[PDB]
């Protein structure tokens, strides 16, 4: 009998119960014993969830308050001297130590930082980095409760066997980075100090009961130095034995087989791997499995919403089972499903015949149980048959295919993605038309949105304002912005964005190919979770979708006013993405929509244009190699094909906020990166490149406003390493979260610094 599992079950609540409870706690409106009522709940419901669907091997010790990693460093005593200080309860250092802390004067008023929040892979979930000192004592801390044992104890009181979820030493280690008071450390030489704490954690769960365990290894998908490839083995030598549960050792989101020596000779009970991603590397991981080791097969997505293909999917499963054997395979997720929103029951909106095209979370545990039966030899050919009839109708609905869209991606080619003239001529033809002075002043786009906006966006949303009144108060906060920007002395000005309420979907649903989802939520940071879009279909764009509120808003200054776009990359890694068709033709579709929008927005007067590509070191292949490089090269092909439909006198901005060749690539008149928090050298890799760069002057994630002389001496740093006539001056990014007085005296402060230089020069 195949047995099926599930690697992790997304903790947040079908009605976003752990937001609700997590930030009713910090807010003070919640009890902490009020807080782990609620978390009980949740984590029964959970798991009940799973025993119910007949998942064989549920996870416990995957739920969290904020993030699985921290929990970790928490367990393990790898927690900064800093956050000691404050009589805080473990529960309390833990929530300091993944969001900060802010204490009153007395000493100056407290204000201990977060720690850095770390990209998880390629996911769009954000781990809280493991930091370490040379005197961090690792140890359990028995004290705050020892939460993988307490949460395996509670799940088998309900009658619920679990396999407990951590992540193992190797990629703990080297997943984390060195303390401020520790550079020289290297966190991997830290290995033989944390191993016997993993086995005494190990010892205490298969004492409470655990027979196996969940160790995740999720670096063994990325290039690794030999010198931690021999790693695995010193460290699963010294954990298996007869006084600790059982290891499988799990992997996600890539290709193991460059690493393969280093498992190859491993004590642990079994593997697993992800053949969603990588089916590919099936044969080679199985050949080395040895005798009695397991193979778990990683089949059901964890990281998208579509529906599995059973039969495909049960195809790969038999694949391992004909090299190892039915007794050795299990059918899993292919990672966790922390990855996927919680259930698609809750979709209120969605028509049945592109419902029919998804599964969350709750589905998935339908899928691995079913495809188990189904390799195990069950009938299910009812199932299946159900299952093939959804696949075969999303194959074929016109939803998916539109033949002008097809027929415009054989369009492109080199003249597509290339601007009519080179950087010096366009700069010519720039400086005549705009006249811009040296160290020209801009801004990011968005600006603080006033109360009275945000209550009439909720009364446009039930028709008790009419669009007309509506767009009459957008275009009074525009005038209000813009006035400002104007008195301040700013050279290019935007309009504040108060229109927009996500980066994303306010295109999204402007484009065709989009679906959305009511309740599709994903954690993305401790209690910041994302509701993506969710690309269905070939994109393309109607109509205009930006060009009415910036020609408003260049209708009432003489100053050029910045039209402003999400790049496609970004949309594309922002949605939940096609899995029928790649990732670059979804881009290059993006890309010719895009392109619509800025030709339109050009036609319109709006010839200052900025594409904000956020995400693009998000999609990042996540080895060297061929398809690191092709991503680079069709991600900046589809910047590309957005922006070079345009006359040369038109001025191309990028805000970033990277490998200096591909922004090289990308051919931007103008970028705008993030740089206030770095390297005097990839500056000096742009010193030969002769088109304009603006990095951020100050940190716009932070309020303390820097005077005048901050400014200036932030500016003769660059100018240093940096040519005068290329530079510009402008924030980090955005001001929607910042305050009007911040605000008002820091640009008053940057412009005022400006003026300065063009005395000087
Ligand atoms: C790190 N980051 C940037 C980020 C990441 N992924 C995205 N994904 C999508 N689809 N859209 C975005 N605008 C987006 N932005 C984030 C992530 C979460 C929140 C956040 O506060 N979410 C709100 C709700 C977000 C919303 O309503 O759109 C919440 O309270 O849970 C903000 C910024
Ligand atoms: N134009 C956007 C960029 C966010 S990355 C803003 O200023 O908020
Ligand atoms: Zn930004």
């Amino acid at each position: 009998m195949v047995q099926s599992s599930v690697l992790g079950f997304p903790r947040i609540g079908g009605q976003r119960e752990l937001k609700k409870i997590t930030e009713a706690y910090w807010s003070g409106k919640a009890t902490v014993e009020e807080l782990l009522a609620k978390g009980k709940e949740l984590r029964e419901h959970n798991w009940k969830l799973q025993q119910k669907a007949g998942v064989d091997i549920i996870p416990s010790n995957d739920f969290s308050y904020y993030d699985q990693v921290l929990d970790l460093s928490l367990l393990f005593n790898a927690i900064p001297e800093r956050y000691t200080k404050f009589d805080l309860a473990p529960i309390d250092v833990l929530f300091a130590m993944g969001r900060g802390l802010q204490a009153a004067a007395t000493q100056a008023a407290v204000d201990v930082t977060a720690l850095e929040m770390v990209k998880w892979f390629d996911s769009n979930y954000h781990y809280v980095r493991p930091t370490f000192s040379h005197s961090t004592e690792f140890k359990l801390n028995t004290a705050a409760g020892i939460k993988p044992v307490d949460e395996f104890n509670e799940a088998k009181a309900l009658g619920v066997q679990t396999r407990p979820v951590i992540l193992g030493p190797v990629s703990y280690l080297y997943l984390g980075k060195a303390d401020k008071d520790s550079l020289d450390l290297e966190p991997i030489s830290l290995l033989p100090k944390i191993l016997p704490v993993y086995k005494e954690l190990l010892q205490k769960l298969k004492e409470a009961g655990a027979e196996q365990v969940q160790i995740d290894e999720p670096v063994l998908v990325l290039d690794l130095p030999e010198a931690v490839q021999s790693k695995f083995k010193e460290a699963y030598d010294a954990l298996v034995g007869a006084d600790v549960p059982e290891l499988i050792l799990t992997t996600y989101f890539g290709d193991v087989r460059p690493n393969l020596k280093a498992i190859e000779n491993l004590p642990v009970a079994g593997f697993h791997f992800d053949f969603v991603r990588v089916p590919e590397q099936l044969d080679e991981v199985a050949s080395i499995l040895k005798d009695g080791q397991t193979l778990s097969a990683g089949v059901v997505d964890g990281r998208n919403i579509w529906k599995t293909d059973f039969a495909k999917a049960s195809a790969v499963v038999q694949k391992a089972i004909e090299k190892v054997g039915k007794d050795k395979v299990v059918v899993a997720t292919s990672s966790s499903l922390l990855h996927t929103p919680v259930d698609l029951e809750s979709e209120t909106k969605l028509d049945a015949v592109i419902k029919d095209w998804f599964s969350f979370a709750t589905q998935k545990l339908d899928e691995v149980v079913v495809i188990a039966k189904n390799v195990s030899g069950e009938d299910v050919s009812k199932q299946l048959e159900a299952n093939a009839a959804s696949i075969k109708a999303r194959s074929e609905s016109s939803i998916t295919n539109d033949p002008k869209v097809q027929e415009r991606l054989t369009t492109i080619n080199e003249a597509l993605a290339t601007r009519k003239a080179a950087f010096p001529e366009r700069l010519t033809e720039q400086k005549a038309k705009y006249n811009l002075p040296l160290f020209p002043t801009t801004t990011i786009g968005s600006f603080p949105q006033t109360k009275d906006i945000r209550i009439n966006r909720n009364k446009f949303a039930k028709g008790q304002i009419t669009a007309e009144e509506y767009e009459a108060f957008i275009n009074k906060e525009i005038e209000t912005v813009v006035r400002f920007q104007e008195e301040i002395g700013l050279d290019v000005l935007v309009h504040g964005e108060p229109e927009r309420n996500d980066m994303v979907q306010y295109f999204g649903e402007q484009l065709n190919g989009f679906a959305f989802t009511t309740n599709g939520w994903v954690q993305s940071y401790g209690s910041r979770y994302v509701r993506p879009p969710i690309i269905v279909g070939d994109v393309s764009r109607p109509k205009a979708m930006t060009v009415k509120e910036s020609v408003y808003a260049q209708s009432i200054t003489s100053k050029p006013m910045k039209g402003m776009l999400t790049g496609p990359v970004t949309i594309l890694r922002w949605s939940f993405p096609r899995d029928d068709v790649s990732g670059k033709i979804q881009a290059l579709q993006l890309g010719l929509a895009l392109r619509d929008e800025v030709n339109d927005l050009e036609g319109a007067g709006i010839t200052v244009i900025q594409v904000d590509e956020p995400a693009i070191r998000e999609g990042l292949p996540l080895r060297a190699g061929k398809e690191r490089s092709d991503y680079l090269n069709w991600a900046a092909q589809s910047f590309r094909v957005a922006t070079s439909g345009v006359e040369n006198s038109t001025q191309i901005h990028s805000h970033f906020c990277l490998d200096p060749n591909h922004i090289k690539a990308l051919d931007a008149d103008v970028v705008s990166i993030e740089f206030s928090k770095d390297d005097p050298n990839y500056i000096q890799e742009f010193s030969e490149y002769p088109n304009h760069i603006g990095l951020g002057l100050f940190d716009i994630h932070s309020p303390r406003i820097p005077s005048k002389q901050e400014f200036v001496s932030r500016i003769e740093e660059i100018l240093k390493v940096y040519p005068a006539s290329k530079f510009w001056v402008n924030p980090d990014c955005g001001l929607k979260t910042r305050g009007w007085p911040e605000v008002k005296e820091s640009l008053t402060n940057m412009v005022e610094a400006a003026k300065e230089f063009r005395a000087k020069y």
